[PDB]
């Protein structure tokens, strides 16, 4: 008849108390031992719909594309987006943006950008001297230099101090999102909104970043030729002075600055943390980076740059990072999405504007798919006889219309960017293996490695 089965709310609380303290992930995954897949939790004033497990997440998105495609807001950072920029977006504003934003996200190759960010890395690691370092900033110096090149026209230099500071103010935004308080934020924004907080700090560090995109914004808008457009910032202004007689152009200053801003925060934190949760598991099972470096010694061998071409003769490196991903279970609770239409779901009816939560990690964690779904076990992405075996439960980047634009760059970029460092170091640090805690910092919105030292030791 009406919504989805779960746990009977309060007024003004809505389900706070049956909720695990642990977060909102945790008290999901409790609901649905009782209530199944598809359940109704009210966080804080409304109530929002859990879809759980890849039939009924590719049910909704897929086959009911028509009705699942519209964006939820994320309470901490929606008072900044305020539904500008493609993420954030929905209706024509999204539709035009997300057709832009792919369009221009392909227009020097991609890959090549990447092999030479690659080839900057190494030598970085090679002058560290084997000096032992929290790799979060130079992960996040390589993915945001990708999209930097694509965005702004260039690359910025790893000990460029104003770049560290940007690359520090994603980090803690991302954190701070994540935290307990950002999940209680999102059940209580309409109070909390009125006190100090997290989501003033989310707010201000975003700000901040927003600034510089504003100055580059105008260096480029200065010095713009028509006929050759840089990067995308250049390609934008061009539809936007194409549209300007239309006062209702999707092409404004702010989805400008916020697409961008949603692009450059996109492409510096998402490939970055993946591949610094990767780097504390091949702490923690040597073996399985030894074997890696064996496939590259024999696919590729030490000197020759690693490429795309490569992995389909490496199995192996694939299905550790296919496992890296899935373990790593970057959004573990997606992106929130929010039905555009009444629409009618396994007996249930759901109404236009309802938030949906597509519970991603519940796919990543299926056991029917994944034997052993908590281990990270590189098997789970190989077949017998040791050939990759994909598995459409791997949806880390979700699904349907809106699912990750840069599902190609980041798969790229964690290739690449995972061999070429394997080919050149092994990885060393002060704790043992058994000793290793993967239990994440945070476990909101995103799941946060913890913090660790790692050294990069050259191959000889
Ligand atoms: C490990 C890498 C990444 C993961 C796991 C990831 C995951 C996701 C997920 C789960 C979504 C939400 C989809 C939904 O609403 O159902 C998303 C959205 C999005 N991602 Fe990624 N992402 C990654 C990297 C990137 C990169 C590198 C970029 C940009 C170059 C990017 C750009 C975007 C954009 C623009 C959206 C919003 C899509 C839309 O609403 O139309 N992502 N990503
Ligand atoms: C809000 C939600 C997610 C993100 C990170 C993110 C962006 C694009 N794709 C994957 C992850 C930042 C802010």
């Amino acid at each position: 008849g009406k919504l989805p089965p779960g746990p009977r709310p309060l007024p003004l609380l809505g389900n706070l108390l049956q909720m695990d303290r642990r977060g909102l992930l945790k008290s999901f995954l409790r609901f649905r031992e009782k209530y199944g897949d598809v359940f109704t939790v009210h966080l804080g004033p409304r109530p929002v719909v859990m879809l759980c497990g890849v039939e009924a997440i590719r049910e909704a998105l897929v086959d009911k594309a028509e009705a699942f495609s519209g964006r939820g807001k994320i309470a901490m950072v929606d008072p900044f987006f305020r539904g500008y920029g493609v993420i954030f977006a929905n209706g024509n504003r999204w539709k035009v943006l997300r057709r832009f934003s792919v369009t221009t996200m392909r227009d020097r190759s991609v890959e090549e950008r990447i092999q030479e960010e690659a080839q900057c890395l190494i030598e970085e690691l090679r002058k560290s001297k084997g000096a032992l370092m929290d790799p979060t900033f130079l992960f996040q110096s390589i993915t945001a230099n990708i999209i930097c090149s694509i965005v702004f026209g260039k690359r910025f230099h790893y000990q460029d101090q104003e770049f560290l500071k940007m690359l520090n103010l994603f980090y803690q935004t991302f954190s701070l999102i994540s935290s307990v308080f950002g999940q209680l934020f999102e059940l209580f924004s309409g109070f909390l909104k009125h006190f100090p907080g997290a989501h003033r700090q989310v707010y201000k560090n975003l700000q901040e970043i927003n600034a510089y995109i504003g100055h580059s914004v105008e260096k480029h808008r200065e010095t713009l030729d028509p006929s050759a457009p840089r990067d995308l910032i250049d390609t934008y202004l061009l539809h936007m002075e194409k549209e300007k007689s239309n006062a209702h152009s999707e092409f404004s200053h702010q989805n400008l600055n916020l697409n961008t801003l949603s692009l450059f925060f996109a492409g510096t934190e998402t490939t970055s943390t993946t591949l610094r949760y990767g780097f504390l598991l091949m702490l923690k099972y040597p073996h399985v980076a030894e074997r890696v470096y064996r496939e590259i010694e024999q696919v590729i061998g030490p000197h020759r740059p690693p490429e795309l071409h490569d992995r389909a003769k490496m199995p192996y490196t694939e299905a550790v990072i296919y496992e890296i991903q899935r373990f790593s279970d970057l959004l573990p609770m997606g992106v929130p999405h929010i039905v555009t239409q009444h629409t009618s779901f396994r007996g249930y009816i759901i109404p236009k504007d309802t938030e949906v939560f597509l519970i991603l990690s519940t796919a990543l964690h299926d056991p029917h798919y994944f034997e052993k779904p908590d281990a990270f076990n590189p098997d789970h992405f190989l077949d017998a006889n040791g050939a990759l075996k994909k598995t459409e439960a791997f949806i880390p980047f979700s699904l349907g219309k809106r699912i990750c634009l840069g599902e190609g760059i980041a798969r790229a970029e964690l290739f690449l960017f995972f061999t070429t460092i394997l080919q050149n170091f092994s990885m060393a640090s002060p704790v043992a293996p058994e000793d290793i805690d993967l239990t994440p910092q945070e476990c909101g919105v995103g799941k946060i490695p913890p913090t660790y030292q790692i050294r990069f030791l050259p191959r000889h």
